[PDB]
């Protein structure tokens, strides 16, 4: 029987967040595997699209998920709350690894992973569930911590485990405020209480374990926030997502007068036909990403003009969504276990390429990706 691995995602995890003394838990498990001095996400830096990249080895680009809100010509709409969209295959390019695993004979059990909740190449894991908010910590550690332990013929290879508490908390106050440092303790707690139960289990000998998270966060303060139609007004032009990644597409024949109020330099954003973005992005090939695409600068958010009135204008928050090569949207990577290095430390890299390592440690034949399996084989113990 091969060597288990466990995936955990703690979302909007900044890569800094491990040298504040505040994940004494992750900290150790880092001293003790191999650590990465940041992990830099896939453009968009948002939830979706960089947790997919995560267990493809795909940009959005290509796997199709470009962001978390989207529209598509035969599927229509899809948003993290149409429950029939997320769970249509159809939406899902590429394989992911549980959907490797199972093809395999082997299996896979996931907690709450975007793009678990569908047949993807007509597969599903053997554990999943529809997401649903305000789950414990406790709750969802004691159940992963159950499929690591089954066997028989409902044995795993691959377990994965996801936190949003560290991502909301960012949202609400920041990633320098004591809410977000409180939410990464917590974590840290609970992924300290598994660790401590596998082991009690005898099952952390055999497992191997890689902890991520999809981007970081940036502090969003007071007075920087702005409407999506500050942008482009709507008689020119449909606001298709809001937050940092403005997606617009002209009303029919409007594409002339769209062009020339949106694209280019502006004050806290710049908009670029959707070919012709920056192509570090590696963004604007996708059908489905509107023909108009703003970034909106560090630390600003532009809002459908309905939240704009509604957003109680007082705190300190936060946001992700920006340039993927700024420091405040590095995540995390740490691994551990018997198929990994100890003590070992890695430079910064790119999140595409932690597909490549996962396959390996889970015995299954790579799919076609956009990663470098050279990159994370110093990871490997030998
Ligand atoms: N599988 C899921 N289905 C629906 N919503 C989710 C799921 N996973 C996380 N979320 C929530 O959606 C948000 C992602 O958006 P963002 O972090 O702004 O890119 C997080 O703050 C989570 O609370
Ligand atoms: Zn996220
Ligand atoms: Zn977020």
């Amino acid at each position: 029987t091969p060597h288990a691995l466990l995936l955990i995602s703690i979302d909007g995890l900044r890569a800094d967040m491990l040298d504040r003394g505040i994940t004494p838990n992750l900290s150790h498990l880092a001293r003790e595997g191999v650590r990465a001095r940041w992990m830099a996400p896939s453009y968009p830096s948002l939830t979706f699209p960089n947790h997919y990249t995560l267990v493809t080895g795909l940009r959005p680009d290509h796997h199709g998920i470009v962001h978390n809100s989207m529209r598509d010509p035969t599927l229509g709409g899809f948003w993290l709350s149409k429950s029939e969209a997320v769970g249509d295959a159809r939406w899902w390019g590429g394989e992911p690894v549980w959907v490797g695993v199972e093809n395999t004979g082997q299996h896979a059990a996931t907690w709450s992973w975007p793009g678990s909740e569908a047949a993807i190449k007509g597969v599903r894991p053997s554990q999943w569930r529809h997401y649903q908010k305000g789950v414990r910590l406790d709750t969802r550690v004691d159940a992963v911590r159950g499929w690591l332990a089954t066997d028989g013929a409902q044995r795993n290879r691959l377990v994965t485990l996801y936190f949003e508490h560290v991502d909301e908390a960012g949202h609400d106050h920041g990633p320098e405020s004591r809410q977000y440092a409180d939410a990464v303790r917590a974590v840290d707690a609970a992924i300290g209480r598994l660790l401590a139960g596998m082991q009690r289990d005898g099952t952390r000998a055999r497992t191997n374990i890689i902890v991520v998270s999809d981007h970081g966060m940036a502090e969003v303060a007071p007075g920087h926030a702005i409407s999506v139609e500050d942008i482009a007004p709507p008689q020119i032009a449909t606001a298709i997502t809001d937050g940092q990644v403005i997606g617009f597409e002209p009303l029919p024949g409007q594409q002339a007068a769209a062009e020339a109020s949106v694209l280019g330099a502006h004050d806290h954003y710049d908009c670029w036909r959707k070919a012709e973005l920056p192509a570090r992005w590696q963004y604007g090939s996708h059908p489905r990403i509107p023909s108009l695409v703003c970034q909106m600068h560090e630390g600003w958010d532009a809002l459908f003009p309905d939240k704009l009135a509604k957003r109680a204008q007082r705190g300190t928050r936060g946001s992700h969504g920006y340039d993927p090569a700024l420091p405040s949207m590095r995540a995390v990577f740490l691994a551990q276990g018997p198929d990994l290095a100890q003590g070992k430390t890695l430079p910064g890299f790119d999140n595409v390429d932690v597909y490549a390592l996962m396959s390996r440690l889970l015995g299954i034949p790579a799919a076609p990706n956009d990663g470098n399996p050279a990159t994370l084989l110093p990871a490997l113990r030998m």
